[PDB]
């Protein structure tokens, strides 16, 4: 079965691409979609997770999937966004997508409780079913694990 049920409206939330234009999940209907969420407060983790997926992108493509990286623009490095991944990065400006996937969590930051993204990834089928989820992700080996899961489901 599916491991998560998304509200249908999630699929037409307008998502801002790092370049300025927009996309939606519906635009990816018909192929597998990996959606990974990353917190803003860890630039090295952002960079590495993104570069790992970038290195595997041709393999993802052959296995019938696209990748979307998602975070939320916050006033509180640009280094990660400046890397140039060959898959889209989106800024979820109002946390609508993040909240749909339930990835916004409370964290303690030096005393202060704050809201932040819990690093998490979801694999969606060509028809939009969430077939597998990963939460509070350890970056090491993660992109490989997601690729392995995709091949197990799609083949």
């Amino acid at each position: 079965d599916a491991v998560l049920e998304l509200p249908a409206a999630t699929f037409d939330l307008p998502l801002s691409l790092s370049g300025g234009t927009q996309t939606t999940l519906r635009a990816h209907a018909g192929h597998w979609l990996v959606i990974y969420f990353y917190p803003k407060d860890s630039t090295p983790g952002c960079t590495t997770e993104g570069l790992d997926f970038n290195a595997l992108l041709p393999e993802f493509d052959k296995a019938g999937a696209k990748i979307l990286g998602v975070s939320r623009d916050s006033v509180k490095d640009n280094f990660c966004a400046k890397q140039g991944f060959a898959f889209p990065l989106v800024s979820d400006g109002d946390e609508a997508l993040c909240r749909a996937f339930d990835v916004i969590k409370e964290k303690n930051m030096y005393g202060k409780q704050v809201l932040g993204i819990e690093r998490s990834t979801f694999l969606l089928s060509p028809e939009g079913q969430v077939v597998q989820a990963w939460r509070k992700v350890k970056v090491a080996g993660h992109a490989d694990a997601v690729l392995a899961a995709l091949k197990a489901h799609a083949k």
